[PDB]
């Protein structure tokens, strides 16, 4: 049966029988059975019919073909059984706004959970069902002149998700294809993020150079994203035959330009981006699915020369090349045989991985092609008895984490049997390692020996943690699974230095997690201090081994077990060490005043509170006290409510609030605001924050206040309330019924001067006059004391 062949290509393709894929796009409109909206047949040099076996997989690409075209039961009825017939699947390709709402069936359901759901079924039967393909492919680009709203690309993957349960290897129907195709990376590819699961291959549309010398930059990098989401053996790249009468914006040069002297030269692969692409392969995950081409129809087709690539709609610079003619396929043959004898797509055999066991759990985990050895870098789990033997693990260069369970019969582990990855902190777990006899793992530069169980090597008769990363300190865990490896080896041989070697260990230094002294505290000794140095200072090891200072690492260094000191001669404390590079102490007086510095000088009775950062966050946060210390002052202005201003009053409220993200200013170089502090208190320091300090818009000090008072309302007998609105605002104006309680007279960022402890409930700040002529502005005012 016609739809049984197509059901068995699939499975075929899914389970990655044809090796490297080769495939293409073929634009319907230069199928010979194309015909246009007026009837008329638009070019008869070519069909999908002759296209060869070496295309695995053919999508449909549509455009100006007519609904009512012979095309597509000629595609249906004739097409599909005969290139079937040679092994190859035809997909269908429909773009996104398909399913978005933008156009065809999308237009005519909303957009539910029930109207997305019928919406998938439709689709899925108007362009897959109904036209006889093997699958569906929706192509994903950006779209340059109306962005896509993120409901409009929301609704795309629902309806994708919709379609995958239709289609598609996690669909009920799983004869059919589903596949993406796209020229958006990860980051800027929601839609993929979510169907990635779904797919069966990725088509990343790659068409002319990529960055960089060997003009792949955008593929690798993509791929370092690509990765997380699908499987090396699942990404398609593609390179595009060269369409006739493109235009600047089109011309890609994927294949040789046109010869006059040769007219076969655009049959010709050497030298062609479309060959590198055949040839490129991922640095990690696995080999690559195969390539693809768009404009299959133009294969062979030479490129037009570089000359003519600022042509345009309106600029024409017909050449021969823009003719149309038949093709033979002999560019996809070519690049379909290339792929399929590179040797990278061999089976892994008998000669990588000698033990079949062990050849047969790799094989499983990691792909079956020789290439896809050193190129997998996630986890390998290997298990069970049957495994003797580990020749050729060392091949699994990029390895992240081996797990070794239950390997009874595994008599040695050396790094010559070990991933590269070793050496770089590859996770490494073994248990149950009842068989091991030798276990070699010198010169790993291994942080720990966590994962080992040590307690199961109960037949080891030699063992080498030599040349590591080790901290084999009194506390640390790892001297104590060194013992019973020590144990272990004693149970079957007198213990030397060669069969329980564990010396020359380099542990790695850290920032300590948290620091001890949560209250410092110094003596009013008139000098200066350093805070970092004091309270911030020291390194860990892996281990949490705290080492405060250098002598403190001389002393770890003649560390020893059973007399042999384990740290390496030449090993230096500036080796060991954290240097403290960024680190910045923010600090706040009693006064709330701020400053940044690791430095004070115990002048007087003093307390700070000290957040120390590391240049991205807050490592420690202590409190620091100098003789008797001080007591912490409340802003007794925060949240105060306004009573008055010559300015807007919801402007003048926001000088109360916490921050410097807004300015107070008005019309001109004076005004006044009249707050009330609700309770009443004892205010010794006042601090008014300037126009520069603006943190939501980079203010120049030429509109700091320059001249300004602050008062109190010097009256105390008066309610607020009796006066009515107007008045009210004419009283709190008047400049006789208020007393100066601080003046200002310098344009400073921060000004911030005492009160001999005045208590006022009610207050009152004037600007004076500013910096320059603009208008004086600031942020914040606070009135700083007790209670
Ligand atoms: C996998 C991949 O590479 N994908 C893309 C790919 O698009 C691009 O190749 C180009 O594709 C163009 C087709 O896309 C446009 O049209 C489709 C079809 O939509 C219609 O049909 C649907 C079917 O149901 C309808 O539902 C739909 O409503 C339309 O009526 C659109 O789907 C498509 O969508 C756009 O927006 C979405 C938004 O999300 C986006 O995802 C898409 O990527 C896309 O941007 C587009 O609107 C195709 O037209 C291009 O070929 C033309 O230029 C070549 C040279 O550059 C030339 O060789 C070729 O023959 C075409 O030239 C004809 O068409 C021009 C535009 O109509 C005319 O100006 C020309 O004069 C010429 O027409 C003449 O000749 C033909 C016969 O040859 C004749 O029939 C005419 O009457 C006339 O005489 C191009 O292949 C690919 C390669 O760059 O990369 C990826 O972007
Ligand atoms: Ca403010």
């Amino acid at each position: 049966t016609d739809q049984q062949v197509g059901a068995k290509l699939v499975q075929e393709i899914r389970e990655g029988k044809r090796g490297p894929l080769y495939a293409g796009y073929f634009r319907t409109w230069h199928d010979r059975a194309s015909t246009g909206i007026d009837g008329k047949q638009q070019h008869p040099e070519n069909t999908m019919a002759e296209v060869p076996k070496e295309v695995d997989i053919l999508f449909v690409f549509h455009d100006h073909t007519a609904s009512d075209s012979p095309f597509w039961s000629e595609l249906k009825d004739s097409y599909v059984h005969k290139l079937h017939q040679q092994g190859t699947a035809l997909v269908q390709t429909i773009g996104v706004n398909e399913l978005n709402g933008r156009t065809g069936l999308s237009k005519d359901y909303p957009d539910t959970p029930e109207g997305n759901k019928a919406l998938a079924a439709a689709i899925v039967k108007a362009f897959v069902t109904d036209r006889g393909v093997d699958g569906l492919d929706i192509d994903i680009e950006h779209e340059f002149t109306n962005k896509r709203t993120p409901e409009e690309d929301a609704r795309a993957l629902n309806v994708f998700k919709e379609i995958a349960q239709l289609i598609g290897k996690n669909g009920s129907d799983k004869s059919k294809l589903l596949i993406m195709d796209t020229t958006l990376s990860v980051e800027n590819n929601p839609i993929f993020k979510g169907i990635a699961e779904d797919l069966d291959y990725l088509l990343r549309q790659y068409y002319g150079s990529q960055g960089g010398e060997a003009e792949v930059d955008t593929i690798n990098s993509d791929w370092n994203q690509y990765q997380n989401y699908i499987d090396a053996s699942q990404f398609m790249i593609g390179f595009s035959f060269f369409e006739e009468s493109a235009s600047k914006g089109n011309l890609w040069f994927d294949v040789n330009e046109y010869d006059p002297n040769n007219p076969e030269k655009g049959k010709d692969i050497e030298g062609t981006r479309a060959k590198k692409y055949a040839e490129w392969q991922p640095s990690t995950g696995g080999l690559k699915a195969g390539i693809f081409s768009y404009a299959i129809d133009r294969d062979g087709v030479a490129h037009v020369p570089s000359t003519y690539k600022n042509r345009t709609s309106t600029n024409l610079q017909r050449h021969e090349v823009d003719n149309i003619s038949h093709t033979d396929y002999t560019v996809s043959r070519k690049l379909k045989t290339l792929m399929t004898e590179d040797k990278r797509y061999d089976v892994i055999d008998q000669k990588d991985i000698p033990d079949p066991a062990l050849r047969e759990q790799i094989i499983q985990q990691v792909g079956q092609y020789k290439g896809d050895l050193e190129r997998y870098n996630k986890t390998l789990v290997l298990t069970g008895d049957k495994i003797q033997n580990l020749k050729g693990l060392e091949k699994l260069s990029k390895l992240q984490k081996l797990e070794l369970r239950q390997l009874s019969n595994v008599k040695e582990i050396t790094p010559e049997l070990l991933p590269e990855s070793m050496k770089k902190d590859a996770e490494l777990v073994m248990v149950g390692m009842t068989g091991l006899e030798k276990l070699n793992l010198s010169g790993l530069n291994r942080q720990t020996l966590d994962g080992i169980d040590v307690n199961s090597i109960t037949h080891l008769t030699s063992f080498d943690i030599s040349h590591n990363s080790l901290d084999l300190s009194e506390k640390s865990e790892d001297r104590k699974l060194l013992m019973t490896l020590m144990e272990q080896v004693s149970n079957h041989q007198k213990i030397t230095v060669k069969n329980t070697a564990f010396e020359n260990q380099k542990p790695k230094g850290y920032y300590p997690q948290t620091y001890d002294t949560k209250e410092g505290h110094y003596d009013v000794d008139n000098a200066e201090h350093d805070i970092l140095t004091d309270f911030v200072f020291g390194t860990v090891t892996k281990r949490n081994t705290f080492i405060g200072d250098e002598e403190a690492f001389a002393i770890y260094k003649e560390g020893a077990v059973d007399g042999r000191q384990y740290v390496s001669k030449d090993y230096t404390y500036e080796a060991f060490r954290k240097d403290y590079k960024g680190y910045k102490v923010h600090l706040t007086a009693s006064n709330l005043g701020e400053t940044v510095t690791s430095k004070v000088t115990a002048t007087t009775d003093e307390t700070y509170l000290v957040d120390v950062s590391d240049g991205e966050k807050v490592v420690h946060h202590m409190k620091l006290n100098i003789g008797s210390g001080a007591i912490m002052m409340e802003n007794l202005a925060k949240g105060a409510k306004v009573i008055g201003t010559s300015g807007d009053f919801e402007q003048a409220k926001k000088i109360f609030d916490g921050e410097k993200s807004d300015r107070f200013f008005t019309w001109g170089q004076t005004n006044w605001i009249a707050f009330d502090l609700g309770e009443i208190n004892l205010a010794k320091e006042w601090r008014l924050f300037n126009a520069e300090t603006n943190t939501e818009i980079k203010t120049d000090s030429s509109l700091n206040v320059a001249k300004g008072r602050l008062q109190i309302l010097k009256d105390t007998t008066i309610d607020l309330e009796k006066m009515d609105i107007k008045n009210r605002k004419e009283y709190l104006s008047n400049d006789e019924n208020w007393t100066d309680v601080a003046q200002m007279d310098d344009a400073k960022a921060i000004f911030n001067s005492k009160l001999s402890n005045v208590l006022s409930r009610y207050w009152r700040f004037c600007v004076d006059g500013g910096a320059s002529s603009y208008y004086p502005q600031y942020t914040e005012l606070q009135i700083l004391g007790q209670r």
